[PDB]
């Protein structure tokens, strides 16, 4: 009977909800994050050898930027970009050289490698870098990069 | 019957999500963010020249603090003095000399010019900087301020 | 028509639900701990007591102030992620010796490092937290970590 009122009731409330939240959601993405379809990237904005940045995002709830598509390359460059400094991404070849595989041990279903690349320089270049431009590059784990999470 | 329940459940989680937004919007804003009314400013934290700062805000879903009021004006000092660096606002008169508008096009609805401002110093000061006294003063677009933006 | 419109609300919410819990983990990392329903978060920056308090205030919250062992770990984290010692909301102001929360009620729990505190050069009454989450008594007009709680 009068149950229809309280129904239009709650879709006031879900309503006005879902308004403050998306105002919330820009306004949370404003520096130093990016949201491309359902991902999330946020970076820490220092940099970090690959153990501690990777540590850093599953100690998060997320995982070191992994992204699988052109459209998502495009919006981590954008933070790369912001921040001036090239960052890591989660994918590694240390199981099996040669074979870059995500966190969970799914080979890549997408990449961007600059020219020449990956080239395991020096023959221990395991971990991977995103520059400013976009493009991939093989790196030593050791060497300290952008932090850069996605949720 | 039934769906009597089913909204009781949803007005549950509901007001579980509510409180505990509520609780986040506060989290959020610190320390960078300042909510006014409806409006919401939060500063990069970082300077920039005009172009640049209009260019972040806008890709960000928002854009250059635009305050249209006495109390976003002073909502809007408050980030201003706890950062201790004078913000770009969004308005211009680039297009008409002497006549500031925002990037909608339109007139001003309030100002708080400094004394004697605008001058167009040097015949050159088509942008506008928001000092630590809340007072604004036009200047060269060129300047490096502080970016804060709206949303 | 009304349960196809309670089936959208549904939808809705679990999608809202969804949305909310993603953006709390964004909105944490890198500056924040939840512990139980209290919330941790670092300004980033260092300033002595009395522009912490207000900063603190200011934006609706206070000064860190960890009730348990529990809180005092999450805190803990930030403090060890700045590597920068952070300023408690407690100080002994009023009484000397005895020090108390913002609100003016005595400690309920302490994680003092040994000997403190001490009121070294007899003028120490605000309380900081290192890295090891041990605290000490600490000069008021010192610049430590701010970190509130929401
Ligand atoms: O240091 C490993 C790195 O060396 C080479 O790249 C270097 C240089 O040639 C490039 O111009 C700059 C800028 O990209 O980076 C390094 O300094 C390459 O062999 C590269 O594959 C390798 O990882
Ligand atoms: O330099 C442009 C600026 O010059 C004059 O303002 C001076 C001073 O009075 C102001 O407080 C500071 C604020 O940064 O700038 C100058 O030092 C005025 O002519 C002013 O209108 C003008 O924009
Ligand atoms: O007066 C400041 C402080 O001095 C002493 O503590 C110092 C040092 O002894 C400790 O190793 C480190 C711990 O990280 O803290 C200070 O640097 C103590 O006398 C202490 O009570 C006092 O507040
Ligand atoms: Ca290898
Ligand atoms: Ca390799
Ligand atoms: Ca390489
Ligand atoms: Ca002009
Ligand atoms: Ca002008
Ligand atoms: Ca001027
Ligand atoms: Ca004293
Ligand atoms: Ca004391
Ligand atoms: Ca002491």
């Amino acid at each position: 009977a009068s149950l229809r009122q309280q129904v239009e009731a709650l879709q006031g409330q879900v309503q006005h909800l879902q308004a403050a939240f998306s105002q919330y959601k820009k306004v949370e993405l404003f520096p130093n994050g990016q949201s491309v379809g359902e991902k999330i990237f946020k970076t820490a904005g220092f940099v970090k050898p690959f153990t501690e940045a990777q540590l850093l995002c599953t100690q998060a709830g997320g995982q070191l930027a992994s992204p699988r598509s052109a459209a998502e390359n495009a919006a981590l460059q954008q933070l790369v970009v912001a921040k001036n400094e090239a960052a890591f991404l989660s994918m590694t070849d240390s199981k099996t050289e040669g074979k870059f595989t995500y966190p969970t041990g799914e080979s890549l279903v997408y990449s961007n490698w600059a020219p020449g690349e990956p080239n395991d320089d020096g023959g221990s270049e395991d971990c991977v870098e995103i520059f400013t431009n976009g493009k991939w590059n093989d790196r030593a784990c050791g060497e300290k990069r952008l932090v850069v999470c996605e949720f």
